[PDB]
């Protein structure tokens, strides 16, 4: 299909079109990407991702069209620790994408250690909300919590300072305009606090024609829950 | 998802979200539900169906919601003969549906011979465009070409006389309103000739909460091509 759209105002337990990878699962009408104990508290060493089952037609070589897409979603992070880790990310990757071996912790379940910073060995575009930046382990991160745009590497092509707020929902709107090739990110907390970051990228040189979209999260030594509360997505092929 | 929609203005050969069953295949940017020879001519004894991969949430017992839906599509029938058979149908059925054994010809690839008219034995709602009605083999049919609404039986609960036009595209709009429970069908040819038929049906008592939608077509001893040219679908769960 040239156009596809779906909306999850909430996430009931009875799901049919989501691919669950790792420790991800539904709990209390929301997706808990990372593992939580019986009391619902976050635990260390956990990675989880979800993908919508239907494949998205991102671009089409034969007709030189590229999709205009928008992803709106909200999530919340919570942890009794002063340094909850590691973060959640919305991503786009080839349809057969699975959790790489050893992609836990700061790698957000998106990259393998050996090529995490090798832009030539990956095919992934992601928007990360990174809460852990210890300069000794996450050497690639700026020294503060941030929102980052990742293109084939855990070392963001761009970051903006972000404030982590325990237990508060962050609403995010990610859009891509094929005409300008601008990938825009707008995130807001309920009090009006706003964050914006943009980056020009030709998705055709990074991703295959058909892709799957979803979210990924992970916790290494430090932990926190990564709760996806809602998600709506839409994409349509346009001439360029 | 509470809402889902997709649109196929045409059907390029590289499909990823379509389930092909029987002889259905893509040819010349359209879906040929029934088999054709080398020079594109229709052949006898052929059945084919397509279903969209993502499951549709038709209703939810938890929230007492029922989905409203709208399916828009166009098809054309072509046959060297003048008694083309057997017809094409838009249908909704359980996710694991497959072509029943012996459902060729007048059964349109939707029902088994032994239970074709047993309502309590089937789970399917379909909108058929039936072009063959010989009373010896299609005993359940009115004695003329017709559009019919089928609810768990090949013997339509409601039909309207229809005119078959070789090679001309028929535009169809099928809508289901959960508030009134009316399933409305509107079909028109490019010159404005219009056909309408509707029926009141409580989908909750006929189909499970999650379903799959698609098309089916078949040709017995008489034949014609069943070319699906375009298709768009949208459904949204609503409180009545
Ligand atoms: O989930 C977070 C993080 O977890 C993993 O990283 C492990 C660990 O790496 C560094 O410390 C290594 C080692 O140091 C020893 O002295 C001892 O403490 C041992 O237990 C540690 O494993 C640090 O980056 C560490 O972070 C903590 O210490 C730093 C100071 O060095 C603080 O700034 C920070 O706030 C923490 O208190 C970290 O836990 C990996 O999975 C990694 O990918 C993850 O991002
Ligand atoms: O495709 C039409 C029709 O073919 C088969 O039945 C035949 C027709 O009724 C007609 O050709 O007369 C034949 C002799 O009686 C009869 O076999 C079946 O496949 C039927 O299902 C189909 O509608
Ligand atoms: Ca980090
Ligand atoms: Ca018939
Ligand atoms: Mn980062
Ligand atoms: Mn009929």
């Amino acid at each position: 299909q040239d156009s596809l759209s779906f909306g999850f105002p909430t996430f009931p337990s009875d799901q049919k079109n989501l691919i669950f990878q790792g420790d991800a699962q539904i709990k209390n009408n929301a997706v808990q990407l990372t593992k939580t104990d019986s009391n619902g508290n976050p635990v260390a060493s956990t990675v989880g991702r979800i993908l919508f089952s239907a494949q998205v037609h991102l671009w089409e070589k034969s007709s030189s069209r590229v999709a205009n897409f928008q992803s709106q979603f909200s999530f919340s992070l919570k942890s009794p620790l002063s340094n909850g880790a590691d973060g959640i990310a919305f991503f786009i990757a080839p349809p057969d994408t699975t959790i790489p071996s050893g992609s836990g912790g700061g790698l957000l379940g998106l990259f393998a250690p050996g090529t995490a910073q090798n832009t030539s060995a990956n095919q992934v575009i992601a928007v990360e909300f990174d809460t852990f930046y210890a300069q000794d382990s996450n050497t690639w991160d700026p020294n503060y919590p941030h929102i980052g745009i990742d293109v084939n590497s855990i070392r963001s092509v761009k970051t903006v300072k972000w404030d982590r707020r325990d237990g508060q929902s962050l609403n995010v709107l990610v859009t891509f305009n094929p005409s300008t090739r601008n990938l825009d990110v707008v995130a807001t907390y309920s009090d009006g606090t706003r964050y914006e970051v943009s980056y020009e990228v030709d998705v055709r040189s990074v991703l295959p024609e058909w892709v799957r979209v979803g979210f990924s999260a992970a916790s290494g030594e430090q932990y926190q829950t990564h709760t996806l509360e809602s998600w709506s997505f839409t994409s349509t092929l346009l001439y360029t």
